[PDB]
């Protein structure tokens, strides 16, 4: 049984590189000199040379920082060969799981979202629902969890802050009375989406609200 438990490595490691991860050891090295090697995507096939193993010592090395959103999991195989050329172990399955950091900003699905209401809708009326996605994890962390907010409203008649947005759903609602198509037939809202549920970084898009006739 030549085996190694799965290894989890956060993306965007600071190093220094190369970074030791685990030492591969065959116990057949008491009988002879052993040369270690690694194969698989990330080792000997694309992306090549992300991982390596030190020939004499069997230290598995990470050569550069990982990116979860490029490759989230690696399956490599370790090999142990004697000086006389015989493989002395069955190849070792080496599992490497890349864990998340918050390194993607949210992205709105559209640059412009449009919706419309009747002029006489009451306060609390839902206008439209906007959406932003985030490529980071949102299962175990907030890296991928978006909070929505309104950035600003034009024009500011009959007053400002006439709309709100649901922080989690992105539903934009009317919160004031005083819509009047004859005075202001359309509002341009700049809307924001922020990750870490409001504590992280932020992107913007526009929502245009038409007051119907
Ligand atoms: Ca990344
Ligand atoms: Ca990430
Ligand atoms: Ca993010």
């Amino acid at each position: 049984d030549w085996v190694v438990a799965p290894i989890s490595v956060p993306e965007n490691g600071k190093g220094p590189f190369p970074q030791r991860l685990n030492q591969l050891k065959s116990n057949k090295d008491r009988d002879t000199k052993i040369f270690y090697s690694i194969t698989g995507p990330g080792a000997d096939s694309p992306p090549e040379g992300v991982f390596a193993v030190e020939k004499e010592t069997g230290w598995l090395l990470l050569n550069k920082p990982l990116d979860r959103e490029e490759i989230a999991k690696y399956e490599l195989f370790g090999h142990a060969v004697s000086e006389n050329g015989a493989s002395v172990e069955d190849p070792m399955n080496i599992s490497i799981i890349v864990t998340d950091q918050n390194d993607h900003k949210p992205k709105f699905t559209q640059d412009t979202f449009r919706g419309s209401v009747l002029e006489g809708v009451l306060p609390g009326t839902s206008v439209m629902q906007v959406t932003a996605t985030d490529e980071d994890d949102a299962i175990y962390t907030y890296n991928g969890v978006v909070a929505y907010s309104i950035h600003s409203q034009e024009p500011k008649d009959p007053h400002d802050l006439m709309f709100t947005i649901h922080r989690s759903t992105g539903t934009i609602s009317v919160i004031s009375s005083g819509l009047d198509r004859e005075k202001v037939p359309e509002y341009t809202l700049t809307i924001q989406a922020t990750d870490m549920d409001g504590d992280g970084s932020t992107t913007t898009a526009v929502a245009v609200v038409e007051i119907l006739d």
